[PDB]
């Protein structure tokens, strides 16, 4: 594979059509789906010359971990509706690419086997039923070695998927939730902050004042995000608030942009407008459905080797120096 | 259903097609009608996380009555041309559901006859040949409980609709004007308003000095629109104005806005750049062709779940919260 | 026909396809062709409702004469490539009309006879050779009745139009230029001023210095116009200049516009821009050659129905009026 | 041939699949190869009127030596790919056309039989393995009367190009580098300026600073260019940057720009932001594929009839007026 692209048409060879659907679609019209990947289109960056490359590095530091990549799995559940090994699959191949892994609570693996596989995970925190149980989660999480909560704050409920509708699509017999649910609201937010010591990171954030928010509400980090365009349809993407949302943080926290991430240059260009690092979901399942733990090795691997090209093309020795470049907006 | 485009599907096999083209048509090379969908669809939503929505309401007070959503059924004439219950069928589901009816001058059921459906209904009046049968129209409308009047401003006479002079249609044998013209001016408003204690309700304003000679006049509410690109092809879309016109008005009056509305999504744009509530004209009519007036309570239904799916995923608890969203202009 | 495209299907069905392609092509890659469609497109009226509409004229004054609708026929060289009748055809009935119409230097029957026709004419100068023989084409035109001159100063040589080159064009043994060039300078034009009292139009102004020193020159008027797109390919229309320029000219002389004006609204839109008339081209030559002189007539008073439903509509009583019209850059 | 179009349809049939992919693709998606021509038609240029073009000519002064065209042929390495003759038959072209060629480092046919030629050519420098190394090519070049030296600074190693990984792409057996790599530094090129009295031009600038420095580092000229979306799949366009730069070095060094120039319309418009002068490659290679000398002969006969063409219909009877044309943004 040389591309992100040469794994999605791999993947929708292997998968049954309803479960493809379940992995690609968005709510309502897709207009958010189609946004994400529109906006990032419409960013150019504006390379740096003739800066010294001889110690090209694309680690970061963050939440206490130094990463690779500035990259993160996102959090997707259900992981073995697309391979039998799923979650477990994923797990090992991050951890072998030095990436963080986001264990779901709505993993079909349990937690504490996925947490393991080691590789330093984090945790993504669905808002249960009930603050004592919702907070035994995150006690779980914290005991199995998880290095950070990823609450998500964008599903007081899930989105209108049409596509599941229509195809009547449903979890298989052989899938079920294996560390077995209420709106969020800032109440939760403190609820788990005051229970762990962990960073928490709010996963869904695009409002200017909920990113100020979130540095008061004492996160260590948000994900700038309109989860995938399966939420709320007409929802900005993510990557378009990036930038203001930077500026309002003034490095108050870590902040995180997903949404349409598909090569090395969508890293750069994430980071060029700010972001920390990029989670990637859909792009990860692929290379799972189509090649297990290899397949996801494989895509790391490309990753790794755009993300480091596009730097260095760019004229940056390290992510932060990526962070000061310029961009343009265009037209396609 | 899960889409109102379902339903247009499910109109186009059912009607003529001279009949499917007096609905779906607009005036001229159609610019205007094609712009209402663009204009829509340029529009995203910043939504807010965490929020309290324990007793989320989609219900509006409006023209001293509470409705179920911040909807109203927009004014189409004759529908009898659509099925053969035509406005009754119409009036019975909007009513069930809780949703304003607006009663047309030329509908294909006596006024009389559609209000005794009950559900307080308003009433649209075309200004006639006369002062006086203008104003007994009027005066017909209240006597039988009509509770707004629908005064359309952009008509001073109807538009080149090509798809009917290609057809050559005109109204069947069938249908007729059964409450049964000349430009109205700013005086004829007068004359209304002089002549009822209802609510005058200018549908088709686009200009700002328009909204705000709207509220000089005495005007109880507006239309934002350009009649569904069916009058002057060219006309800005009314949700291009909406922002405007609603800073402009300073709560003077009530500020309405169509064309194009066809989801929750939709209304929640609508509502976000400053929209008392909505009229939904077309898909109200494909219901109506497709199934009669379980079609239409039907597509009612689903607007009414996809009104709160939208409002409950950007933090909105209330139609007034959604009003305090903001948007971003993005590229389609 | 119930649109100007109708004119346009059934002149293609007609002519020879080197002729078609003569008249509808434009230099280089076409992109200031299409520009003058896309330019227009983008345009959208905000028009104003409840006035008074009893006496709506489309009517103006320009150059010293009434005219029935704020539009003349542009200069097109060689009509009888279209039909037999040629200029003479479209003359009569742009005389039955009201509508100006502009003898061409290189009209395909004499200026005398055109004329002869009636309708007080306009005349096109392209600039010869010699200044001598350029002022006895004015005094000719003057001397049988012309009623302005307009100088066509965008055309030091002929543009590069690649369909005619593909094809091999050239001018068919029975049309000549009945009325028998070095690039035109402010020399030439004062020459011209000096030599009639009729007032002088510059055609083919794009820069607003350019509009203001043909004020300063003593032009009568200008016509704001890339020529169709039919000489430099990568010219901004003259729709797109027209706001700039009419407000830099403040008055001192009559601004025209050019280019792609295909219906009523398009005039409105011109008009609300500030234009005091536009000129048509290719749409008069799509009629001539469907079906001669009737064809002319009937373009005519569809435009004519299209610009009195246009103005209406958007609550002009006179172009007056339209001019003061605002309006709103839209996508397509 | 009437336009540069027609010669790639012409290449395009006679090379294999596979030397055209190297030829025509970009790095990544290629979207910065299709940006470069995406930029350039959304530029317009505003053309001005009546004035003296008695003496147009397209001829500048650059680098102290007269060219007869503002444009020069790019570096593209192994010219023999396309053609037997290869750099010996473009550089004839070149020579007797009175345009500068650029003599690769990676050049099919050593620089000196390519400088024997004659015609007063330029060399562009890859930096190699080794100052000492590096500096003995610019003094080759220098000895065998080279003009100016075209440093490439936007390649501290080759872009991801996709097609030729797909096709497994590399250079046949009887293609060689005939003249016989590390990441150039700002030290690289003082290094090189301080080695020659030649001009020194850094190829591949896009950012303000990076220009502003190559000015105060003692460049004679730069080239606003992305490399032909080549390098940095989402890098800007140089026409993009480029009349930001030109304001920012404020005639202290030459300003080129490169990147899809396909006619001489599109000079124009370069010229009109502000370029001193453009590179034209693909182009170049598409009429030595198709023809051999003669066919880059009858290539860069066209593109110099076209650049007269589009000067004088834009009233510019020099090069220096063109640069004061005005220009404006449109849509496509
Ligand atoms: C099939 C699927 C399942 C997902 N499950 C979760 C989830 O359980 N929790 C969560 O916070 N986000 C979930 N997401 C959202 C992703 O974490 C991510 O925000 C989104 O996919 C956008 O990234 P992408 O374009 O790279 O896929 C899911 C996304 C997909 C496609
Ligand atoms: C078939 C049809 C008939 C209509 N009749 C009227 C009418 O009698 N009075 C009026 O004010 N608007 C009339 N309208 C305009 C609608 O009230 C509404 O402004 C327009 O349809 C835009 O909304 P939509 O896109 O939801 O259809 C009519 C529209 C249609 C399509
Ligand atoms: C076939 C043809 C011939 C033309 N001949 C002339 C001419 O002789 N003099 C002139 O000033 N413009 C000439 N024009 C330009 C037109 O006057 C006008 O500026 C242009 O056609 C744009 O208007 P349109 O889009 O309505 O055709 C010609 C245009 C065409 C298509
Ligand atoms: C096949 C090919 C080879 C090239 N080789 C070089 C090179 O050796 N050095 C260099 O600086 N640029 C090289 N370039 C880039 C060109 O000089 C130029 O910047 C680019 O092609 C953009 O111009 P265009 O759109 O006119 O092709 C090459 C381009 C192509 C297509
Ligand atoms: O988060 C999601 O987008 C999603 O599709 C999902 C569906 C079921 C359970 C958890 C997440
Ligand atoms: O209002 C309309 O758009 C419309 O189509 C119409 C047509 C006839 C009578 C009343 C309204
Ligand atoms: O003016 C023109 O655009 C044109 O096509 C033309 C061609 C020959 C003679 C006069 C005008
Ligand atoms: O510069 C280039 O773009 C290019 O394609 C290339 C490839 C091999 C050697 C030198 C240049």
């Amino acid at each position: 594979y040389v591309s992100l692209a040469d794994l999605e048409r791999a993947a929708r060879d292997v998968l049954p059509g309803e479960i493809f659907d379940f992995l690609a679609g968005g709510s309502g019209t897709e207009a958010s789906l189609v946004a994400n990947r529109t906006a990032l289109e419409r960013v150019f960056v504006i390379p740096r010359m003739l800066r010294d490359l001889t110690d090209v590095t694309t680690e970061i530091d963050i939440f206490g971990r130094r990463a690779a990549l500035p990259m993160a799995v996102a959090p997707v559940a259900y992981q073995r509706l697309f391979h039998p090994e799923g979650e477990l699959a994923v797990a090992r191949a991050a951890r072998d690419a030095g990436v963080p892994y986001t264990i779901c609570t709505l993993s079909s693996v349990s937690l504490e086997e996925i947490a393991a596989v080691g590789g330093r995970p984090w945790f993504q925190l669905c808002w249960l039923r009930d603050e004592k149980r919702s907070l035994d989660l995150v006690r779980r999480a914290e005991d199995a070695g998880c290095e950070a909560i990823v609450f998500t704050v964008d599903v007081p409920w899930m989105g209108r998927r049409l596509r599941d509708m229509r195809n009547g699509f449903a979890l298989p017999e052989w899938v079920t939730a294996a560390n077995f649910f209420a709106p969020a609201t800032w109440e939760s937010v403190e609820a788990v902050r005051a229970h762990t010591d962990l960073p928490v990171v709010l996963k869904g954030i695009l409002a200017v004042e909920d990113a100020r928010r979130a540095v008061d509400a004492g996160a260590g980090g948000i994900v700038v995000s309109n989860h995938g365009g399966r939420q709320l349809d007409g929802a900005v993407p993510g990557i378009e608030m990036l930038g203001e949302i930077v500026a309002a943080v003034s490095g108050g926290c870590e902040v995180l942009v997903d949404g349409g991430i598909r090569s090395g240059g969508d890293v750069l260009k994430a980071t060029a407008l700010g972001a920390s690092a990029v989670l990637v979901g859909r792009p990860v399942m692929w290379a799972l459905a189509a090649a297990g733990q290899d397949g996801v090795r494989q895509l790391l691997e490309l990753l790794a080797e755009e993300v480091r090209d596009a730097m260095g093309l760019a004229g940056c020795e390290s992510v932060g120096a990526a962070r000061r470049l310029n961009t343009k907006l265009g037209v396609v």
